[PDB]
């Protein structure tokens, strides 16, 4: 049972993909982002407590989130609890082959960008190209890269550091095709300066990060194997301990699929629990499921999944939304469905999803 299920983006031409969701705690509202085949679009929605429904407003293009002559992709939003400022990180790639690419097929021409808002996402700043400052000399060592997709992370450390999940196709071989590896971008000063963390295992792509109780950053990545890949860091994402396979979280080979993970206050030793969404079919992108980890980020502690939606489902993004009407944690989930013909918003509580916990 759920509180709300609504298609917030629809296109028979598969125009909308790559969902990103952001919850604003003071406003008690959601920002739902998506790529529109390319620019980034957004729908704002307030949680109407009296009816316990999110009232989605009209779709609008995030005009500022783009570079002239470039396609924008991978919306990666974050709310800075210290300043209240919102960050929308995104990727920008030339719409057409550049002269440089004409001579160097694998030349990196991808840009890391951001737009910020100081009015709860109503208006955005001019885009800021973070590429050189965040990646540095390693830039030429990759063919391309991306952040997210989906929400990023803000730690509960003294600095309230920003952690942006990412992955890059490394041109390690001149003949072999570039292989992707996940990593994190880290800032302790609200995005003024950035550090590029070390890569986790090879062949890891779209990943998301969460912080759990010392405090560690857990990175959960898409793989080309039959299970998810996870790794934890004790230094805010700069370095990760050996990557591990999470057999309890299935990945459909050979392509795998993007999934989402968030932490939330334990509803009961550990301070936080993790909630994760991803398709549950052994080899198809179908049957979106929600999984719980009560002793994060231990791979063997993941629960069996509960079905959130049957049928075709792909990428998703989660956000905790405070406390639900029944008294248990409230969650919002944005996911691709029906052969990429729509992006659906699902709102449910922990009690609804995992009744055994109550
Ligand atoms: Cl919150
Ligand atoms: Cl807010």
């Amino acid at each position: 049972p759920v509180l709300q299920k609504e298609s917030v983006f629809q296109s028979g031409a598969h125009a909308y993909r790559i969902p990103a969701l952001l919850y604003l705690p003071g406003q008690q509202s959601l920002l739902a982002f998506a790529e529109q085949r390319e620019l980034i679009v957004l729908r704002r929605g307030d949680y109407d407590a009296p009816t316990h429904q999110v009232q989605w407003q009209a779709q609008e293009v995030v005009a500022q989130a783009r570079l002239d002559g470039h396609r924008s992709m991978n919306p990666c939003p974050l709310y800075d609890a210290q300043t209240g400022t919102l960050f929308l990180f995104f990727i920008a790639i030339p719409g057409q082959v550049t002269e440089q690419q004409q001579l160097e097929t694998r030349a990196n021409v991808t840009r890391l960008c951001q737009v910020t808002s100081t009015d709860h996402g109503r208006t955005w700043s001019s885009p800021r190209d973070l590429t050189d400052a965040a990646i540095g000399p390693a830039y030429r060592e990759w063919s391309t890269f991306a952040v997210g997709p989906g929400h990023c992370l803000q730690l509960n450390d003294r600095a309230r550091s920003l952690v942006v999940p990412a992955y890059a196709y490394r041109k390690l071989h001149p003949i072999q095709r570039p292989i992707p590896s996940a990593f994190c971008f880290l800032s302790h000063d609200h995005g003024r300066t950035w550090a590029r963390g070390h890569f986790v295992a090879q062949d890891t792509l779209e990943c998301q990060v969460a912080e759990v109780e010392q405090r560690v950053v857990t990175l959960n990545a898409r793989s080309h194997l039959r299970a998810r890949v996870q790794a934890q860091s004790t230094n805010d994402g700069l370095d990760f301990q050996e990557s591990q396979l999470v057999k309890k979280l299935v990945e459909p080979p050979p392509q795998g699929c993007q999934g989402s993970v968030i932490s939330f206050p334990s509803p009961r030793s550990p301070a936080q629990w993790l909630l994760y969404t991803h398709p549950t079919h052994s080899w198809q992108r179908a049957d979106l499921g929600a999984y719980l980890n009560p002793r994060p980020p231990a791979p063997e502690a993941w629960s069996e999944p509960v079905l959130l939606a049957k049928g075709s489902c792909a990428y998703s993004d989660l956000q905790s939304m405070g406390t639900g009407p029944d008294g248990s944690p409230l969650f919002g989930c944005l996911y691709e469905a029906n052969d990429y013909e729509e992006i659906v918003f699902l709102m449910f509580t922990l009690k609804q999803a995992f009744p055994a916990e109550y």
